[PDB]
């Protein structure tokens, strides 16, 4: 179990929240 | 059990919250 | 049982936070 | 149990908060 | 049970808060 | 029982807390 | 004169290019 | 005269580049 | 006369290529 | 003349090339 | 004139190349 | 003329390569 609470304001940058449960290529 | 909370402003860079289960690139 | 919370402002560099399990290249 | 508090502000070098149960390259 | 604060401001070298059960290389 | 407390300013090296159970490689 | 030239793919990331002739905050 | 040439792919930090004629705060 | 060439991949932390004629905060 | 080449890949810490004809502060 | 070659990998650490004509603080 | 080669890899320290004509603070 994954809980992401992600709060925010003025934001340029790529905010990434993932669960990746195998392979996986950012 | 993992919880990520993350609250911010002005934010150039990249924030990454994550869980690899297994392999992972970045 | 992993709890994160991060708290920032003006922010540049990649700021990450996570859980390995297994293997994993950064 | 981990528990990670962050308090930053102006970063620019990068911020790592992790737990690695096994093999991890960074 | 292990407890991380940082509270940093200005900071341009890699901070790196982490727990390694096992094996890992930086 | 660990706890860790980094407090900094202008801060350029590395710095690095944290605690390893068996075996690492910096 | 100032020439700026900027080659990008896969960015996350904050990319700034400018000219401050007086005063600016970011 | 400056002359910036910058090339770049999987990128996370910020990358700036940037003339300050007089003052500034980054 | 300034010349700045970045090449770069898979960067997390910022770079900064910049000329400050004056006075500058970072 | 000031010629800055930067080559680099898996960087963290903050990387700065620059030129200060004054007065700078970091 | 001063000529800068850097070229890195894995890099925590802050790198600096500058040329500092007059007064500078770190 | 100064000519600067810096090769580096598993870099924590600050490695600072610099030419200063007149007063300088680190």
């Amino acid at each position: 179990l994954a809980n992401f609470l992600v709060h925010s304001s003025n934001n340029f940058g790529a905010i990434l929240s993932s669960t990746n449960v195998g392979s996986n290529t950012y």
